[PDB]
């Protein structure tokens, strides 16, 4: 499977995607890094991988529907099979989440449907919970819901802030989200008819 990754910061899952994808028995290949926003680590990180990048800054376009197609010519371009959101802060709009459907995932720092949303440390912070995680799951059109793929549960110690809890949460991110994709770029797991996630 020829797979793009979208990011918009440091791209510290683009990195062990990028290291996941070239051990031996991968049936997927990073092929396009695309960033919504310019000056981004995660993008030297792709060129000093030697991935092409495209930098499409939506605030370049009236509404999500232009900006999303304008994303999907670069797929269509690079003749994509699966995209991975790592990072990436835009809401994709219902035609492009719709055309991508099954064929999407999205790495997110919680434990779903826990604490849906981009500051999901600092709801599990601000909640108390002692067990948080993270989740790969299926983008569907309603954010952070779509179909679970995998999960990882990580502790909260006393004492935490945003960011140990969101190192800690990371190094969690960095094993199931590659595992995730290896399930969907292979026979494995597939998002099926009824909507439902499917282990062939």
């Amino acid at each position: 499977a020829r797979v793009a990754v979208l990011i918009s910061g440091t791209g510290s899952n683009l990195q062990a995607l990028i290291d996941s994808t070239r051990e031996p028995n991968s049936s997927a290949q990073i092929d396009i890094v695309i960033s919504n926003k310019a000056a981004v680590a995660g993008l030297d990180k792709a060129e000093r991988a030697g991935i092409p990048t495209r930098v499409i800054n939506h605030k370049l376009y009236k509404n999500r529907v232009e900006f999303d197609s304008a994303i999907d010519l670069v797929l269509e371009e690079f003749s994509i099979d699966i995209v991975c959101l790592a990072g990436f802060m835009r809401i994709l709009s219902g035609p492009f989440v719709q055309k991508w459907n099954g064929k999407m995932l999205n790495i997110h720092p919680s434990l779903l449907p826990s604490f849906k949303g981009s500051n999901a440390h600092e709801q599990a912070l601000e909640t108390g919970v002692t067990v948080t995680g993270c989740t790969v799951h299926f983008v569907a059109e309603d954010v952070d819901a779509g179909q679970i793929i995998l999960q990882e549960a990580v502790p909260v110690k006393r004492g935490d802030t945003v960011a140990t809890l969101s190192e800690r949460v990371k190094l969690a991110e960095h094993k199931i989200f590659p595992a995730a994709l290896q399930l969907v770029a292979s026979g494995t797991v597939q998002l099926g008819e009824n909507g439902k996630i499917c282990w062939v």
